[PDB]
């Protein structure tokens, strides 16, 4: 462990913290949170905080329930903002049932499942590395965001400088002094764009981390009168974002991707591993990639991939293996985008590797040059196949794969797609202007 | 014939004539003309001006093919409103490829050879009565359209009263001095909704008369200060425009869908025409529902069909079959809008008609009860299946249709695939604001 | 008196087509058209097929002549039916030299590199002079196009005989003094002139500094 008890109750009273958010995941990676005085401190420790479950649900909520909040002593830390009448500090929540039973429909419990899962394949961690790409647009006089960008810089170019907002910075600067371990930082393609990596850990650390990192984003760009959004393509004609994730798995504290007298020094689980990813992918879009405009990113041109392949050196893949080797020895998957649950997605692709694993299923050839030319006829030819053009095809896709459903759990999976269906739905049945634009006086 | 060149040639100068408008139809519905002083009458007659053909392909347009231009006398008219300088009168057209072959790619072309096949059947006549419904907006001070109506009538309401404006009255009585043969108009129910039906007539004379409708309502709502649009679905939340085809079959005039002593009057000749249309409609729909915007009048609230389904008396069905008997029989295609390109859409519309006919197709159960309570297994269990719900599956599903693809020819059928699927893939990509409202702050 | 302005520039807007003023020529002997041979290949006349060559062999020179001001090479770029390449063909995408289908009366040729803004005098005095150092030196005119000019490469366009437009007005100049069959098609006083008008026009244009300069460097330099 990391934090006891008693541990936790001297840091509350001599930091002075006054305030504790107790919080939490919901389906749509919509990071929710019931909040208590520091008073109610013990309550909340003795795993006896009650809140309405079907928060959980998101909108597709129906009927209220009752559930227990179990902090996790180990996510405990104070934010450095605060300070007002006191300090404020958070635990990473387990939902539970009244019956004392963990919750499934919560994304956190299940992928602590699947990780499980992984252990009886006989694993020792699941690692990930994220690299989280967002915008930084202005906030109008009304303090409403707008469709302006935060500056003008590209790819790794130095800026903005250190003489004001500079965000990112400031934001790094937080994470760190605030328990994070980042590796580094820079300046995305796109203008206003930018990125923040962080050093690998195990899935749950790494995805607490992700919703604690998105949160301290939001909040720090908030404060220096700009809006930061994590939304995949709010520009068309522009990059996206998106956020590969670079997995990998150990055995017995030892990266087994990794093997020196291999092909690409790559073990055979690797090869494997991949494999699966490679057969999933088109079935398991649709969780990594969640929104309705998760697929207006999903288009060639912008970095972001459209077909199933992988490479260690290509324009836009779906999967690729970056250089270093021994313990960084790396998948990496450059599908999934902000807008997803990180719990979720790396439930489901955790569940596709281990599931190529399981099977020892054969790794495709690696694509060398050219999947934006040779046209689907031919893409096909090779099996090269085409990612779901939207969110409803998605749908039908992951619906269809045995495996992928069950990695999810009956209660997340029934959910999710009720919520997908009707937000499609929704987007179907709108008339967007360029609708007009193009159609009004044509016909 | 109607006229003939010495009528013509003595019309066109005891009302001083000054300028003949050759029109014609492109792919895309688009009514097009090329332009002649009356000094050029004689020109025209003899089949002898050229023009550049590949306009009928419309934006997919790559290289230049000159064409002829075989004007249509029995077509004839002299607009009214046309003055100052002299009057202007038109010609429709069929194109000629320089080698006094017909052009294959013209859609009125088309028409005239599925006609045929009707006629190797021994069927006489092909009788279309449409119910072409549009929108009227205001023009801004810029000469622009707005987003608001003429009125707020309903349903068969007496719209505009007889001072001043009055566009659907002005409309009609000039339709009828230029020799329409027009049923009946009313108010549709939507503020700023109207229609127009017009006499039975032929195929190709209704089709024409449909192309030339058009154009006098865009004329005369311009010199109204307003804006017509026959855009399936203009707005969202609105009712939707549609064009219902009544289409009656014909042998040696006499209605050969009635039949007095039988099953409700339908004779067995037209039991089997409706088959044809049930099996066809899911891949005729792409045609006659060729725009992007077209699928959001396709949508369930309105009386738009969504389902293939005939009825004698429904909420929205497909196929409907009106009161009238004897040489009134006739059957109703109510997915078809004004957006359709009117010849494309009978040949479609024949061919999936005649295809049930000559293979002796059986009709299926005739709906009745809320096909809106059963959802998609009840209705899937019947032979109920959905329309497509996007251009996307709508083409999908059209170019899997064999008999529906030899329908149009091969020219036709290149080129409108082509178009169509740019058409989506443009749309596809676009970014349209209710994503950005949706998901810029929720991400 | 509509209220509207007619503009024949040729580019008035970036992004949109451009307007141009083909031309249809013919050349006729003795009350008929010397182009028109119903029995060779095409039913071209050698007469024609020389014609042809001519222009083929002065285009660089004299795209100066009839598309003389700065903006027509704005409309001379590709992707809008407006020819970039000396060449010629029955049906293509956007030929320099177009031979429509009419025949016997009709017979001739087109060129459609012209645009409206050229001086019409001067543009036909420039082309029928291309034209008729072609019959007058007997040339011979080189295959047309099947169907790959924006497909392939410049490098490749070159390893035949398919040589780019003057990509400038100031390009197309240096091209229109280096010919003297062109230039004499003019003459003396014309000729220098023309010149001396057009060079100013360009030193005023690319002493300029435009918009779009300061939108890319402003900020990044
Ligand atoms: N790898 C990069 O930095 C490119 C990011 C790009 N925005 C994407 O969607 O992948
Ligand atoms: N007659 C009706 O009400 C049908 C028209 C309807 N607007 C459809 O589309
Ligand atoms: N299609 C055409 O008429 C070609 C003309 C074109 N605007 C050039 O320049
Ligand atoms: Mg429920
Ligand atoms: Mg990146
Ligand atoms: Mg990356
Ligand atoms: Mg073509
Ligand atoms: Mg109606
Ligand atoms: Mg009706
Ligand atoms: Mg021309």
């Amino acid at each position: 462990a990391k934090y006891t008890r008693e541990d936790i109750e001297k840091l509350v009273k001599e930091e002075n913290v006054k305030y504790i958010r107790l919080q939490f995941t919901d389906i749509l990676g919509t990071i929710k949170n019931v909040e208590i005085p520091v008073s109610q401190l013990g309550k909340a420790l003795d795993n006896k905080v009650m809140f309405d479950g079907s928060s959980i649900e998101g909108f597709v909520r129906i009927e209220e329930s009752d559930m227990y909040l179990y902090p996790d002593l180990n996510t405990f830390v104070i934010f450095p903002w605060t300070a007002e009448k006191g300090k404020v500090a958070r635990f990473i929540c387990d939902i539970y049932n009244p019956d004392g039973t963990p919750f499934e429909g919560d994304p956190r419990n299940n992928l602590k499942r699947i990780l499980k899962e992984m252990e009886d394949l006989g694993f020792s961690d699941f690692n990930l590395g994220p690299e989280p790409e967002f915008f930084l647009f202005k906030l109008d006089e009304k303090g409403e965001p707008t469709l302006e960008l935060n500056d003008k810089g590209g790819y790794f170019d130095l800026a903005p400088t250190d003489l004001g907002e500079n965000c990112r910075r400031d934001i790094v600067l937080e994470l760190e002094e605030m328990g994070f371990e980042i590796e580094a930082s820079h300046h995305e393609v796109a203008p206003g764009q930018h990125e923040i990596d962080f050093k690998y850990a195990g899935a749950v650390r790494s995805c607490d981390d992700i919703q604690t990192f998105k949160l301290v984003v939001k909040t720090i760009a908030r404060k220096h009168g700009l809006h930061a959004t994590f939304m995949p393509k709010p520009l068309f004609g522009v990059n996206g974002s998106g956020m590969h994730c670079n997995l990998s798995l150990f055995k017995n504290g030892v990266n087994a991707f990794f093997d020196e007298n291999a092909d690409l020094q790559l073990s055979e689980t690797a090869k494997h591993f991949i494999a699966g990813i490679v057969k999933h992918a088109t079935s398991f879009t649709a969780v990594t990639n969640p929104t309705v405009n998760s697929y207006k990113r999903l288009v060639p041109g912008y970095e972001a991939p459209c077909y199933v392949a992988w490479s260690a050196q290509n324009r836009s893949p779906l999967i690729r293996i970056p250089a270093s080797r021994g313990i960084s020895t790396r998948v990496e998957v450059r599908s999934v985008d902000p807008a997803a649950n990180p719990y979720l997605a790396l439930s489901v692709l955790l569940a596709a590797g281990l599931d190529g694993i399981k099977n020892k299923l054969e790794a495709p050839a690696p694509i060398d040059r050219n999947i934006y030319v040779m046209s689907k006829e031919e893409r096909m030819e090779n099996g090269i196949v085409d990612l779901p053009a939207t969110l409803a095809e998605a749908l039908e896709e992951f619906k269809s794969n045995e495996v992928m459903v069950k990695a999810l759990g009956e209660h997340l999976f029934e959910h999710f797609i009720e919520a997908k269906e009707i937000e499609w739905d929704m987007f179907r049945t709108q008339v967007h202007p360029w609708e007009r634009e193009q159609y009004m006086s044509q016909y």
